[PDB]
Formats: structure tokens, C-alpha cells, sequence
């Protein structure tokens, strides 16, 4: 039953990396893993790694007895601006712990209250554009997405306002952020290191990680002096580790920093994106969810309480992130030796890589309609097997802020069902665009306003 | 010294799951163009190293370093070819034996012996077409199969098969075209001894006592009552040992010349027939040639001779459809090939000839274009870029009777015949172990001239 | 061994002033007669080497050893023209992706469906001149435009310029000039993030939008019903053979621009020079004349007719040997390498190819350089390897080689076959440099041969 | 991510010199290496350099574009007596292209073929050395070596014998040599080198400059009154400069032969050493090794084309390099401004230092086991990674005797391997003298003949 793993095509020297020279290596991987199946094996000048696709495989994968939390070699690019943070750090450094036991308050049901009505300043912000454009404008979902996330992560976790929707172009720390994650990924498909083309880029990342640390350190200023919050940064500044005993290194803050607002409002972006984009083109479950926003939200606000009662905005968006997870993959390393699914050995710190898209159309859990859209899947949330749905990722290190993001894009989900009528007046074909994270590109809508006060 | 790239694998099947398909050659060109002029292809037990390009051809073509492999295709065929001409190794003790006493069929002096048999052949042809009534057609793989697999029957053993007299094939073709069917496909069997082949190998004999059936009728017809090849096998001695061919030889030499003497030149006529009514100013341009040099009723010896751009129209057939596509050779001496890829004693290499002919270094960047006007000078040409008939002393040793044959054959159907691809047909390229144009038909207007 | 030329030096800014003129190529064409084969010329950040003679020129062609670069000025142009075949690395994805997909669109074949577009392109023009009162004078570069713009509108894009129905040029051509133009003059800035540029900023953005909207109008019409058969079909259902994936929307975008720029300005400053060679050099117009009269002896010409206008092509290959209209291109030292064996280069050191310097090398063309003789490509198997390179070198040729010389034979057939051309200002020769060369201000008067269409 | 650097203790005016306030500075900095990780800041009075520990940066700072060899404060030292020779010039410096040019053509595999059968005679003399010694005896193994790596540079390169091995205490030259060295090295942590307490050491460094420059004067005269050769010192009086026809200064050429019986037989000898003690502490890749040297070595002689075939000797060779480079660093510089690993900015001309011992310890690279000696690490020299493995500087101012030093130490310990077996009677625990190179210090065996003939 020991039997050797498939790999795709081989191009001599360069192994498989030729294969990572397009702009979207995910569905490329996600193809790669239709024509070789639950597993096969990708090798790169250098390193090797493992990529799963089944529940099979993924839920033993996941036992964090034999495999934890590896650092793809796209996180340690990610790394050079985001340092040793909670997203990029190896679960043994002093600072994860360190920054895990400090930060965790920040994320529990009792600061979610908190929270609730500064996510609505944003999401009113959303809505009062939408009402004032004129009949023949339209609406850019991802970019309103990302005006809306990002300016949330800003006032609810430091307290500082990036204003996004008064800016008509993205916002200066988001355009670096994106060259910088792209860089993080061409640097993933790059053959020379040092040909004469990739001396520029170089040039261009240090620019862009400069421009990045200026607003951390405008943030960290405009908290020095302007106060009375207990805010995530708050924590951050102030927090002593129930272990240590100590506060976070300096360097760390500015590092955690750069993690929350870029791991704390790229993925929510898309999310909001691709839920949307669901629901534009399946009208009976939009017209069933506009329903039920309508039903719960009949105050001119929403309440903390009424959100969590959007029980099928909730099952829209997890059906959403099923099919399109934001952050795409995650990545394990074997602990010590052993045997994977009976017929596959590892040496110690063999890699892994969890392909979530492809783990969450696995036949043998989902069924036939896999590919369909049916957010009536997730009226049985206890029905669902064991490590079938993993787009938080896995075990202690999974995303702390998977309540925030639910309640964030539930709220906002639910205030734009209630106030708006969506038209897909383009007919629009998917095209998903990657950075490390994925999102819909040039995805437009047009919003008829049901003129329904606010507040 | 670089390493090879390789198409993608399937754990312990390594490469094999790729060729399975009812057209393995088109897809090792499909791969080809994905991994370049060399990669390297496992399957359980075997490895073997596919070439695409002159540069590293022209080193493979090298007589004092590599020599004639059998494939795994020409293995399996030699259930049926034996130790032929065409499935020995070159050491053999019956190759070079059978090789000198054979090749004197194949002299450009026994050639105008047989013209006047492919005359024979050729005119049942035409009087075929020029019998059918105004709303049918032709079927061309079919009419030619019928053609040349009677020429090689009167040119090499004074044997009619009568193909014309047939509407249905001949069933010694039937055998074969499964047989070989057998052959590609045991290539690329998973588990070779599960029940769902067992029908097959009950076949596979059936058709190889067919063959031999024949085999049979064809030596005792001529013990009844020539100078030909059959002459040649049953009362040539080889001069180095003074010794005759063994009767089991005997068998497997018809064998291979009834099937590699029809099959290829069968594809052959068919692409060149292809092309020209795909290329109608190369169809006028030839058939005004046949008018211009054809002026008797039947051709002589020399005017085909003379037919020079029908030969340069089969040249450029062949050269993209090359009907034999490919030929396999093994290192015999550890060596370094085009100094980047190191190869020990008996590692084996497959040249793809379809591949290589479409090297756009050597022919330019209309490589996939019809232009018969590349063979105005063939001297010009480098030596290795052109390799439709093998290389060395293992090459094909009827390439002289082929290309007299098809040059004969089209020269008459151009002569005789304007040729209408009634039906858009489009190129589908069907697969035994050789190649050829399937479905391919066409409807011919008489041009009503005597024969 | 030798140390290497270089002209006067300014201080902390190098050669650069040196260039501080409307015609730079024609600047360094000088310096390289003064200062010979090879020199070198240092910029603030930058430093290039320039090469005039076929001696060095054939090392620098040689391409286990020298690969395509991408000079200051087309990575400039790469602003606009992005990930195209033109200002594309060889090393890019791109590159050969959109190669080999786009390649067949040039093949043989192709060019007799295009012969059918671009005579319509023609009959136009001829018609145009047919209806000029008879004080009225013609403005060569500028109907030549309109002829090569609509030209590679139609047989690209199947989408009509409509170029002589116009002002002045389309808005696509006026705004294309400029952004050339500030190509270039970025060239000579010293520091170019000064505030006094921003007006050329705000400009040259304003003139990139107005290029893709555009390109845009050309997909959406044609994703708007669709069995073409074009090279613009190609760009959107071609998949490469080599990795089974078409183009991206993105590289469609900036190959629809490059094709559109690079497609008909270096044509139409081809036909221009042409024209004045003819008008100045009254031998050869009656020879060109006579044979375009005996060839184009239907209402229209045939793909058959044209490929026979040999000496009409003759006059075509001395008008851009004297003018290439693209007047160089760049090359960079795949590895440590010694040049001519005089001149050791570090790997990555840049070499400019001075085209029009290169074809007046005496040493091969003989002393006349400054002739216009067509029949020195009577039999062109004379012509030395790597002597006449109007189109560039190797694998980064010239794609619309065939296309080129195809269109201008045609078009200067029908001129020649339908017209008597007077010279009557006595013009003298005004190159105007855009990033390429055409002549600026150049007029005839035609009188019409009266023959039908 | 640009960081600010890390740098150990300072000490007021001192700045980070007292932490290197010891007789072993290489092992100090890897001591402070290993705590503070990839690089690090090291402050002196007037001098401030940056040491590289992690193959990721010494990948960029191998760049040639980028970075060019700098004379550290200790080749400024050693430039006191070997001035501009190949090893403590600059390298736009006129005579280094000058020099290198002309040399270069010494160390072609076709002179190395004339090499090997001088290299054989001093090797034969030191088996029969030890075949001669009485059965209580035991061999002192540096001083030996030396006594081998000296006598095959002065023979090779100059046709001059030291006759090293007829004498019991170490040659005059070789002591005033190591003298040289220590001074250089010692200089290096002065707190004011005009006090006193140096007045002796500084008549002694002039001292040992004479003793020196009173050899240079022998080997020169010997070839006088000869012709004749073909060897390393003909190049250097009678070749020409290619690009400008000018043969080497008089007094350029004294300190190529000071700079070639230096680097071409401390190292060496190092290098030995080193490889001895692994196969004395390994058993078993001693008897492996011994195997191979057996079968390999079937003559009374060995032959160039054996040489080359002793495979698994070579690995033992390398695994004892990696683990102790016997040329323990080199030095760099920053021709422009640049960012070095994107995190750390440097201004033109500040100066980088690459620990060799540090890189050879990459766990990233070489795995778990980084200080194990399995010397199955170079089997396939393909799969070692570039710039991982770096005993021999980097680029065009890399080790010129590489293939020289290779060939010698190959060949010795492959006939030590045929003719004796080894016993480690001391259990010696490793102790590394460092003058400018690692040599092991007190390292002594016991060997018994397998009595082989020759
Ligand atoms: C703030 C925030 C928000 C969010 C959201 C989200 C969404 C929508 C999606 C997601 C996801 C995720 N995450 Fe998320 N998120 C966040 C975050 C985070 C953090 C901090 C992390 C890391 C943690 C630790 O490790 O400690 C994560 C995390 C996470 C993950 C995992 C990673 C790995 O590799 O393992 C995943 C898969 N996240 N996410
Ligand atoms: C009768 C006849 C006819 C013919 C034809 C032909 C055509 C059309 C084509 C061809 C081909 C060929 N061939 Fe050919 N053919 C023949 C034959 C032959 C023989 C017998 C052989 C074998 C030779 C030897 O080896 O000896 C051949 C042979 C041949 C070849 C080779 C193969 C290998 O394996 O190497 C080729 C490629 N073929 N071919
Ligand atoms: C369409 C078209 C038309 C044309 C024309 C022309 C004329 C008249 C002239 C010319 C030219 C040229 N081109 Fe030219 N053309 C074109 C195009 C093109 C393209 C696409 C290209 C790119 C190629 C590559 O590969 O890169 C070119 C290209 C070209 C060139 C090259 C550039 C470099 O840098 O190398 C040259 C020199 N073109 N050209
Ligand atoms: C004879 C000889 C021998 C030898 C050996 C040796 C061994 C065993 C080791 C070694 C090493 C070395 N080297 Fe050595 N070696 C030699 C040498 C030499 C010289 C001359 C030099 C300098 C070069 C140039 O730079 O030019 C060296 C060099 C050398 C080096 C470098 C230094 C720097 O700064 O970079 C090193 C690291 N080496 N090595």
C-alpha cells in the first residue's frame, strides 16, 4: 500500500516551477489537481512540497499532533514587511505565543459588542455613496469593498481613520500593499534572482515597504498624544503576556500592525466580493436573503443582536467562501516521520499544503452539486463532517478573527440586501485576480436604491 | 550537462497514463511542443528519451555511436514479423544475412523490371474511378490500400490479390490492420493479463494464423510453377556463410514486405492526394506536369523519371506526414549527447520524425505550409533534417520501389482525373502503427482521355 | 586594448547635453563620423556604447552572446505599450507566448486574405488625389498616415479608421505623436521628477487614456459578433503551443497598441522617403513608373501582380537603407564578452545598433553611400551577412517584415502606374524624429495619368 | 522590514574591539554569530565592518557587480611585508590584472600534470619518514604537514628545496613566517600600538622581515645561476603583461614569491591536518577511505590519472573544509550604494566580512546534522547549492591554487591511507591555533606500517 506520489510535468533543472509563471498559480494548482488527483508532489529549485486535496488526506493532515504550521515559501516573502506578526511567525517563536495570549481579547464576544458600532460608521459611509450616485453610474465591487474593509480595520482595531470614501482612487497604503503582495507572488514563479528585468522591482518593493511603515508609524503617533481607548492597539501597546510577563518588542508592534491591516481587511474584501457576485447571478437565493435582511434589520440601524440573526446571510456567505476562500491555502510540516494516509511516508519537516478550493469540492463530502451554489448546504452546520470546511484555516493556528470578519460582512452583507436592488447589467464573466489572496476583477453592478432610511 | 525535462507522472505508472489514446504519435508531438527538443518517458520497465530536433538527430544519426533499437512497438509486432528485415537487431545472425540477399531486388535495374507491374496495377486503378457513376465517390485510404498492397503481391512473389474485385478489404488485410491494432495497444496496457483483454489475445492469434494462412498460399502457388524477391529468399545464398535462409525466416520475410512494402506507401499516396486538393495552385501546377510529360498510354520508365515536380509534391507529403514516425536507436557505448545529456551502454532513443521535420531552424517558420518548391534542390538541404525513410544501414531499403510507385500512381490520377474535395474534408489522422487520413474521400471527373 | 571614444563631457552630466536637440539620431550620426565604429556615451545613471560598422555590428548580431535589450527609450515606451512584442523581454512569458500565437498571422497565406483589405486602403488614396482642384498640392507624410493607420486598422482589427474622411489625423495619431514625442524628450531631462514637468505628466496620461479607449472600442466591437479570421482572432482564441493557454486581457490590450503604433509609422515614413528619393532622382521615377505600368495591367492589382514589381521593391530597399525609419535598436551582453577583440564588455553592457550609420560603412556598400542606386539589391546574394538591417536582428525581427514590404510595394505601384509627380518646391529634406524618422513638411504636386479604377 | 543592525557589547571609545580581546578571534565571532545571528556590526578605534553568517545574504554579497574584495585591517597588516602580491592587492590595483594574467597559466590541469611528479617526491619522503621511525614514536601531525606543504610549493614553484624534512625543529623561514602572521593578527586588538609594551614585537616584525626578504634573495640567485625550468618563478621573470607588454616589477616580483610559499602551503597544511583528525575520530570512513585507496593505488607510484580517480577521498577532503576553513574569511566592500537583504542599507565603500565557518553551518542548507562529518555531503557536487560552499573566496579574486591545493592533499593523505593504519592513542580533544589561518594545535597520532613497499 506504499505507493509514490504523481507529479506534473518536469522541465529539467527548474523542476516545476515553470509551471508557476502565470498570474493566477492557484487555479493553475486547482487544475493541476484535476488531472493528478487528491495528492501530488511539486518540486522547485531548492524545495519540495506536497499539495492535498481530500478530506481524507486534509483531515489528517490536520491532526496538530503530527503536522503544524508551516511557513509556505510565499509567507516568507510576505514576511520582509510583515516580520515575525501573528500571520507570519513559526508557532515556537517567543512571539507568537507572546502576541497570541496578548491579542486574543481583542477577538472575543465580549469585544465584538464593542465593535459593532464602528463597523456601522463604515457600513452607513458604503451605503450613502451607493444612494448618491446618479441613475446611469454604477458600482465597483471590489474596489467599494476594500474602501469599506479597509477603513473598518482602521477605526476598530487603532482608532485612525483612512477616510477611503473620500478618495475617488484607492488609497495610498492599499496600492503599495498590492505591489507588494504581487511582488511576494511573482518572487514565487521568478527563475533568476538577478536577471536584468527583476533589478527595478527591487527598487519599487523597498518604495513600496516604506510608504507601508509610514502609516504605522503615523498611526503610532497619532496615538502617542491624541485618547482613552482599549483598542487592539491598545493591547498591542500596553498588553503583558499572562506567560512572560512582558510586553511586545517595539519592532513586533509595528509588525503586528502591518498584519492587521493587511490580513484584516484583503480577505474580508473578496469575500464581500464573491458573496455578492453569488448572489447576482442565483436571483432566487437573493431574493430569499433580501428577505430575510428585510425581516430582521427594521430599525433604521442594526442592532448588535439583529446580526446574529441573519441566519441565511450567514449561510450565503459561508456557501461563498466555500467555493472562492479568500486565502487560498495554507501549509504543514511533518513534526516527525510518518505515514500519510497509509501509503505515503515524510521525512521530518516534509511540507504540506492544504489546497482549500479543491478540499471544498471534494465529491466524496460534498456530493454531485459541488460546483452549484446552494447555501442550503449550511442549514446543518453539525451535519457537516470533520475537517470538510476549512477556510479559517486549522487548529491553533487558524484566523483569530474569524468571528470579526463573520460579523462584519454578515452586518454589511445584510444592510446592502435591505437598501439596494442589484442589477448584473454586464452579464459579468468571472475573472478572478490574484494577489496571495483572491478577489473578483473589473466586477461591476448597479445598485436601484429601495429608499429605506438610515441613521 | 543538463537535466531532461519530463511529461507529467502517475506515481508507479510513471508516463504511461499520457499515451493512452487511440493516437500515440500526435501526442508525443503535443508534448514535443511542451517540453522542447528532447524529454524523457517512463512507463513500468521501460525509459526511453524522444528527440525533436537536427541538432541533436544529426548526433543520433551517428552509425559509430548508436545503432538500431527495437521499441517496444517493433517488440510486440515481432509476435507475427519475427526476425524480418524490419524487427532484428542489427547483430542478428539472420539481419545482414537476409539484408545480402535481398537487396538486389531493390537496384535501380530490378526497379524496371517491376515497372511494368505497377503499370498493372496502376490501370485497374484508374479503369475504377473512370467506372463510377456521376454521384459516387471515392474512398482514397481504401483504393489505395487496394493498390499497393497488390503491387508489392505481383512485383514480390507473382501473386494476385485481386483488391479491385473486392468491395469489402482483403481479409489478410483485416488480420493485419488488427494485428498492428494489437501491437500499438499493448503499449499502453495497465494491467496486461486482466480479463478484459482476453477477447484480444484470441484475436491477436486468430489474425497472425490468417497471416500465416496466406503465407502458406503464397509459397506453395510458386513450388507449382521467376527472378523476383520470393526468388531471392527460397535460392539466395548470403555470401559470407554460403548457407540459404531458414524456412521459419522465410515466413516472416514475406510477412514484413506484404506490411511495411503497402502500409506506408498506402498513408503516403493519400497524403500527397491530400495535400493537392487542399492546395489547388499546387494541384494545377502538378497536373499539368502529368499532361506535359505523360503522352503515351501507359508511362514509360523514364517519363516518370521525368515527373520531378510530382516527386518533389511526394517529398513534401512525406515529409509532413511521415507514415513510418519514428525509429528508435540505443547507445551501444556510454556517450554524451550534444554535450549536455550523458547516456550509458543500451539507453534507448526514439527519433520523431514528424517532430523533427518541423524544425523551424532548418525550414523556416512556413514549416506547416505545403510548398513542394523546398525540393527544387535537396542537395541543399542539411543532411539529417529530412528522415522519412531511417538512417544508415538499418534505413528502409525499398525507398527507391516507394517513391517510384507513388511518383507512377499520382502521375496517372493527375493525367486522368480532376479531383473535387466534395465534402470539406477535414484532416483526421488515424493510427495502427503506422499513419494515414481516415475518413479522407473525394470525387474525381473523368478527364475521358484512353488508356 | 583600446580605450574607448567618447565626446565632450559636461561636468556631472556626462554626454547628455550632447543630445539636447530635435534630432538626436541625426546628433549621434554625426558624433559617430567624427569619433568612428564605436563609442562610448555616458548619461547621469546610464552608459551605452554605439556601433556603426558591420565589423562590430555582425559580433553584436550574434546571439549566443548578445540578447535584445530594451533602451532608455523603450522603456519609456513601455509606459504605453506594456508587456507587448516590442518592449517585451526575450526572457518574458509573453514574449514567446504571444510569438508563436501571432506569428501565423504574417505567414504567406495570410498576406493574400489581407491583399483584398488593403487595396480598399489604396483605391482611397488614389481617388483622394483624383479629386484635388488643380492649384491644391499634396502633404506626402500626412496621406501616408492615413493609408498605413487604416491599413493596419482593417487587416488587423477589421475596424475602419476612416483616416480620409478626416481634418487632420485621427485622434488616436495626435495623441500617439505626443506620447512619442514626450518619449523621446524624456530622454534629455536631467532630473526628471522636477516640478516643471507635471504639465508633461498630467499630458502624457491624458494621451495614454485616450490610446486604450480605443483598443477598447476595438474588442468591444468585435466581442459584439464573431467569425474573422484575423490577427485580432488570434489574439483572443489562440492557445500557445508550447503552454496550451491563450493571451491575457491584459497583454491583448497592450498588443493591440503595439501593433496599431509600430504597425503604420514606421510604413508610412518608408513611403514618404520613397517618394522623395523618386521625386529628386527623375531616372529611377521613370523606371518605376514603366514598370508599374507594364505590371498592374487590370482596374486593380493581384497578390500575383504585386509580389513582380521587383524594381519597385528595389527602390524600397535603398529608401530605407539610406532612412530606416526605425533608426536603431538595442542590444545587451548575455555574458562577459570581448567585442571586435579590442573592447572587453561586462555582462548586461548595453550596445546601440546606428542603423543609418551602418548602411554607410564604405567599406561595404563602396563609396557612394550617399547615393540612391536601387540596383545594389538587383541580386541581393552580394549584400554581406549583417550589412543591411533595416528590421532588426534574429528572433526579435521584425514580425511585419513581409506584411511591410508588401503594402508599400502595392501602394507605390498604384501612385507610379496613376501619376506624374512634380517636386515643385524644391524641397529640402527635413527629418523629423519622433522615436522614428519621417520626412517633415514634404509636398508634391500629381497630375493624373487619367487611368480608371 | 529595513532593520536596524544588530552589534554586540560596546566599550566606550574602544567600541566592540575588547570582544576580541582574545588569542582565537574566528571562533569568538562565530561564538557572537551564533547569538546574534545572520550579521552583525563590529566596531573598532577607525574601523567598523559587517560580518555575514547566512548563505542569503553571502549570496548577494558575492555579487561582482555589487561588492568587490576589500583588504581588511589584517590584509592591511600582512600588506607590510607582501605588499602588492596577488593576495593583499586591490583589484584595480595596476599589477593585480598585471600579475593575474601572467600566472593564471600555472595552474592549468595541463601544469598540474607537470606538478605531480614533484608533488610525489616530497610525499614520498614523508612515508618513508614515518616508515623510519622507532615503534614508540608518534607523529607530530601540523608540523609534519608543514614540513610537506612547504617543501611541495618551494619545489613546484621555484625549484628550491627547504629540505624540511631534514631538520627536527621547524624552518627558519617558517618561523619568522608564523612570527609574521601572529604579529598581523595581533595588531588587530592593540588599545595603542606606539605603547611600549610593543617596542620588542616591533623590532621582531622587522627582524622577521629580513629573515624573509634574506630567502627571497636565496631563491631569486639560485635560478641565476641556473636557466633551467618551466616553472611558476619562469613566469614571473619572463612573462609579459598581455595588454601592456610589461613584465613584473623587481620589486612586485619578491612579494609574489613571499605571497605564493605563504598562502601555498599554510593552508595546505591546515587543510591536512584537519583531514587527518576526521578520519582518526570517524573509524569508519577511515576504513572506507583506506579501501578506496587501496584499489586505487595499485602501483609503487601513484599516477596523475589515479589521482583524479580517488572519489570518496575528495568527499573526506571537502567535508574537512566545510567543517574548518583553513582560510577562515574574506573581506568585502560596497562599490555603490546599495540595500543589502533589502533590510540593511550601506554606504559606498563600507566593508562586509564573510565568515566561512558560519556559512558552512547553514542548517537551511546543509540539514540537521550541519555538524556531523558524513562526508556522502559531496557525492553529487551538483546538488550543493551556490555560494553555500565558499573554502575559496568567490569570483575573479578566488583561491588561484585551487585546483593545486586539491591535487596535493588528495594525493598525500591518499598514500598515508595505503600505507598505514592510524591509532588516535591520545584520544586528542581538538584544540585550533589561529595565526591568520586554522591549523589544529597538538594534534598527534601513532601510526603503524602496513608495510607496503615503494
Ligand atoms: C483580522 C483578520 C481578519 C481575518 C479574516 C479572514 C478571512 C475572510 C479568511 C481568512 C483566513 C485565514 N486566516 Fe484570517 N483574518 C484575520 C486575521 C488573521 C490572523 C492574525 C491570522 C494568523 C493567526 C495566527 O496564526 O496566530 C490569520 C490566519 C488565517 C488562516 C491560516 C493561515 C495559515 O497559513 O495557517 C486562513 C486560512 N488570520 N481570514
Ligand atoms: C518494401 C518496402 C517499402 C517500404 C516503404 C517505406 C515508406 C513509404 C516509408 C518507409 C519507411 C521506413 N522503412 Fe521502409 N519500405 C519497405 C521496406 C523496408 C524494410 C524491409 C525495412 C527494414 C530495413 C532493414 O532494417 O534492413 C524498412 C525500414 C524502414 C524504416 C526504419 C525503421 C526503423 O525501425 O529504423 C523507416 C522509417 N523498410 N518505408
Ligand atoms: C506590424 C509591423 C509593421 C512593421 C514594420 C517595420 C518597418 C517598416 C521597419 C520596422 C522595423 C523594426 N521592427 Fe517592425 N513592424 C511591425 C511590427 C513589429 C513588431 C510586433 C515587432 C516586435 C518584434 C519582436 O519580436 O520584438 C517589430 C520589431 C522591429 C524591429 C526590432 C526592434 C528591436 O529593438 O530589436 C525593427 C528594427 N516590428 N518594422
Ligand atoms: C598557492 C595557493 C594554494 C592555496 C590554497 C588555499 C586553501 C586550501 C584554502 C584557500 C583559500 C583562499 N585563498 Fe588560496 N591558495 C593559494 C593561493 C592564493 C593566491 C595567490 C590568492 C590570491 C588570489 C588573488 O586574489 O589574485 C589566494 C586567495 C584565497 C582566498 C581569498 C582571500 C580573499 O580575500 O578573498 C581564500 C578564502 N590563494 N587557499
Amino acid at each position: 500500500t506504499i505507493k509514490e506520489m504523481p507529479q506534473p510535468k518536469t522541465f529539467g533543472e527548474l523542476k516545476n516551477l515553470p509551471l508557476l509563471n502565470t498570474d493566477k498559480p492557484v487555479q493553475a494548482l486547482m487544475k493541476i489537481a484535476d488531472e493528478l488527483g487528491e495528492i501530488f508532489k511539486f518540486e522547485a529549485p531548492g524545495r519540495v512540497t506536497r499539495y492535498l486535496s481530500s478530506q481524507r488526506l486534509i483531515k489528517e493532515a490536520c491532526d496538530e499532533s503530527r503536522f503544524d504550521k508551516n511557513l509556505s515559501q510565499a509567507l516568507k516573502f510576505v514576511r520582509d514587511f510583515a516580520g515575525d506578526g501573528l500571520f507570519t511567525s513559526w508557532t515556537h517563536e517567543k512571539n507568537w505565543k507572546k502576541a497570541h495570549n496578548i491579542l486574543l481579547p481583542s477577538f472575543s464576544q465580549q469585544a465584538m459588542k464593542g465593535y459593532h458600532a464602528m463597523m456601522v460608521d463604515i457600513a452607513v459611509q458604503l451605503v450613502q455613496k451607493w444612494e448618491r450616485l446618479n441613475a446611469d453610474e454604477h458600482i465597483e465591487v471590489p474596489e467599494d469593498m476594500t474602501r469599506l474593509t479597509l477603513d473598518t480595520i482602521g477605526l476598530c482595531g487603532f482608532n485612525y481613520r483612512f477616510n477611503s470614501f473620500y478618495r475617488d482612487q484607492p488609497h495610498p497604503f492599499i496600492t503599495s500593499m498590492v505591489r507588494a503582495l504581487d511582488e511576494a507572488m511573482n518572487k514565487l514563479q521568478r527563475a533568476n534572482p538577478d536577471d536584468p528585468a527583476y533589478d527595478e522591482n527591487k527598487r519599487q518593493f523597498q518604495e513600496d515597504i516604506k510608504v507601508m511603515n509610514d502609516l504605522v508609524d503615523k498611526i503610532i503617533a497619532d496615538r502617542k498624544a491624541s485618547e482613552q481607548s482599549d483598542d487592539l492597539l491598545t493591547h498591542m501597546l500596553n498588553g503583558k503576556d499572562p506567560e512572560t510577563g512582558e510586553p511586545l518588542d517595539d519592532e513586533n508592534i509595528r509588525y503586528q500592525i502591518i498584519t492587521f491591516l493587511i490580513a484584516g481587511h484583503e480577505t474580508v474584501s473578496g469575500w464581500l466580493s464573491f458573496a455578492l457576485y453569488f448572489l447576482v447571478k442565483n436571483p432566487h437565493v437573493l431574493q430569499k436573503a433580501a428577505e430575510e435582511a428585510a425581516r430582521v434589520l427594521v430599525d433604521p440601524v442594526p442592532s448588535y443582536k439583529q446580526v446574529k440573526q441573519l441566519k441565511y446571510v450567514g449561510m450565503v456567505l459561508n456557501e461563498a467562501i466555500r467555493l472562492w476562500p479568500t486565502a487560498p491555502a495554507f501549509s504543514l510540516y511533518a513534526k516527525e516521520d510518518t505515514v500519510l494516509g497509509g501509503e505515503y511516508p515524510l521525512e521530518k519537516g516534509d511540507e504540506l499544503m492544504v489546497l482549500i478550493p479543491q478540499l471544498h469540492r471534494d465529491k466524496t463530502i460534498w456530493g454531485d452539486d459541488v460546483e452549484e451554489f446552494r447555501p442550503e448546504r449550511f442549514e446543518n452546520p453539525s451535519a457537516i463532517p470533520q475537517h470538510a470546511f476549512k477556510p479559517f484555516g486549522n487548529g491553533q493556528r487558524a484566523c483569530i478573527g474569524q468571528q470579526f470578519s463573520l460579523h462584519e460582512a454578515t452586518l454589511v452583507l445584510g444592510m446592502m440586501l435591505k437598501h439596494f436592488d442589484f442589477e448584473d447589467h454586464t452579464n459579468y464573466e468571472l475573472d478572478i485576480k490574484e494577489t496571495l489572496t483572491l478577489k473578483p476583477e473589473g466586477f461591476v453592478v448597479k445598485a436601484k436604491s429601495k429608499k429605506i432610511p438610515l441613521g
